[PDB]
């Protein structure tokens, strides 16, 4: 039976039935924009809560909103670009955490990085998806505070995309150490979800709105707070460019790398805070000879009169695999310097993946990009550290970001040749 068959017979089943699971969902903000072309309609044309309503009438007992897994996604690669650049300001890297830093959340770059790439393995980022933080903490918190055995939950997830699955799939995405209770049990795409209303006769875009349910199972609503954080690698460059400077990252502006096709970048100065560790590690020469396939230069370092020291972080984007190669063949040889890098499959990235609908509009894309967010939320920042459901979850339950529970829970590793 495929996974969509799976996950719609453990909802048929009344509540009633001694056999039924408790079924929770969970939905990617590239979904919701583009599940209203499933009706023939523009994107954004259905709001997000006629969308938790459909969920709910195929009998999920929650709607969770995997942006919530997004803010787990940002507190920890944030810690872990922060952490990076320090141990390397230090002069003291640790050999299995070298810069520069490459995301990890694209499951189409992991593949290619296992199979093709081996010698990068340690350049990237040991946090999971947004998608595999929220299964993680559904099964282990949620389960606890609820009291159900976590076999006793299926876990679907709604994307854009093709190979989540796979992702969802990897051995280790076990819990508690058999491999046969899976984290995330069922990945569902767009157009599989459009097509399932369709075949029931539910047409989102004339429900009622309904409302979504908080991973932390108290409390209303998604349990993310209003605005916009521009994507996870924005929100983690943001964490640790605060921390670093204390004053406030704007919203990033990427620019088109010239000579490389699907390359954005962008160059961010920074001066540490006053009285910081972080100026003393930039005062107190010797930041020459070391091995690895991209060996670090040492930072984009400058100097004023005075004493002023700053760093200037080197970020770049690549969409999608076939561009990619060729970065990592410049960045190989010397050419194309970078501290942090995001890797995307998608030419377009997940507003584009493979399992959205086909539209004969070549700009759909942007379209889908335009209506992500609601024109009020695009204009208020936000930062995943101020959530007080994440908060909560950290001093009650996780301890630190990077510290051992949060890596227990929310933390991976990649392996040579691929599985
Ligand atoms: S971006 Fe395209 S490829 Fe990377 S994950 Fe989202 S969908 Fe899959
Ligand atoms: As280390
Ligand atoms: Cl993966
Ligand atoms: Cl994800």
């Amino acid at each position: 039976l495929s996974h969509v068959q799976q996950a719609l017979a453990e909802l048929a089943k009344p509540k009633d039935d001694p056999t039924r699971k408790h079924v929770c969902v969970q939905v990617a903000p590239a979904v919701r924009v583009a599940i209203a072309e499933t009706l023939g309609l523009a994107p954004g044309a259905t709001t997000p809560k006629q969308l938790a309503e459909g969920l709910r009438r195929l009998g999920f007992d929650e709607v969770f909103d995997t942006l919530f897994g997004a803010d787990l996604t940002i507190m920890e690669e944030g810690s872990e670009l922060l952490h990076r650049l320090t141990e390397h300001l230090e002069a003291h890297p640790h050999s299995d955490e070298p810069l520069p830093m490459f995301t990890s959340c694209c499951p189409g770059w992991i593949a290619m990085l296992e199979k093709s790439y081996p010698d990068l393995i340690p350049y990237v980022s040991s946090c999971k998806s947004p998608q595999m933080m929220l299964a993680a903490m559904v099964k282990s918190y949620l389960a606890e505070k609820k009291g159900i055995a976590p076999k006793d939950m299926v876990m679907v997830s709604i994307m854009p995309c093709t190979r989540k699955q796979s992702e969802a799939d990897r051995d280790w995405f076990c819990v508690d150490a058999d491999p046969t209770l899976r984290q995330l049990d069922h990945v569902i795409t767009t157009v599989e979800l459009g097509n399932i209303f369709k075949e029931r006769g539910i047409n989102l875009a004339e429900l009622p709105e309904g409302e979504w349910d908080n991973p932390m199972g108290v409390g209303s609503g998604a349990g993310v707070l209003f605005g916009t954080t521009g994507g996870v690698m924005e929100a983690a460059l943001r964490t640790a460019y605060e921390l670093f400077t204390g004053t406030p990252l704007p919203r990033l502006s990427l620019s088109e790398v010239r000579g490389m096709d699907g390359i954005k970048e962008t160059n961010i100065t920074m001066v540490p805070a006053p009285g910081s560790k972080f100026e003393e590690l930039l005062k107190h020469a010797a930041a020459h000879g070391t091995p690895g396939p991209l060996a670090w230069d040492g930072g984009a370092g400058f100097t004023s009169e005075d004493g002023r020291g700053g760093i200037t972080l080197r970020v770049a984007v690549a969409n999608g695999l076939g561009n990619a190669k060729k970065l990592i063949t410049k960045m190989q040889a010397g050419e194309a310097k970078y501290d942090f890098v995001e890797i995307m499959a998608c030419p377009a990235g997940c507003v584009g993946g493979g399992g959205q609908p086909r539209s004969t509009d070549k700009a759909i894309t942007q379209k889908r990009q335009a209506a992500l967010y609601n024109l009020d939320e695009k204009s208020t920042l936000r930062r995943s550290h101020e959530n007080p459901s994440i908060r909560e979850l950290y001093d009650t339950y996780l301890g630190e970001p990077l510290g051992h529970k949060a890596h227990e829970l929310l933390h991976t590793h990649y392996v040579a040749g691929g599985v």
